[PDB]
C-alpha cells in the first residue's frame, strides 16, 4: 500500500543517492528525501510518495 | 483560496472554541486545530481545510 510503497521508496531513493559523492547531492534533492519523510511521519504516506517523485527528478 | 480559507478557517474555529470553559475543550478539538496549523505552515492548505472539517465536528 502507499505505506510500504513510501517506506520503499525511501530506502530506493537514499541508496542511489548514496552512490553519488556527498559533497555532489543537490540541496533539492536533500530538501525532497526530507519532505518525504516529514509526510511519512505524519502518516501522509500518499504525499510522501509525491516528494520522492520530486526527489527522483532531482537526481543527478 | 485555499491559504485564505484555510487561515479563515482557523480564526473561525479558535473563535468559536474560546467560547467554551477551557477545562472543557476535547482533546480532539485541540489535535484537530494543531493538525490543521501544522499542516498550514507546511503550505498544504487544502490538508489545512481537511483537519478543519475534523475540528468543527468535535466541537460539543
Ligand atoms: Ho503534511
Amino acid at each position: 500500500d502507499d505505506k510500504a510503497a513510501c517506506a520503499d521508496g525511501i530506502a530506493a531513493v537514499k541508496a542511489r543517492v548514496e552512490k553519488l559523492a556527498p559533497e555532489a547531492v543537490p540541496q533539492k534533492l536533500k530538501r525532497a528525501l526530507k519532505i518525504a519523510e516529514r509526510e511519512q511521519g505524519e502518516g501522509e504516506f500518499d504525499e510522501c510518495l509525491e516528494a520522492l517523485d520530486d526527489a527522483k527528478r532531482a537526481l543527478p
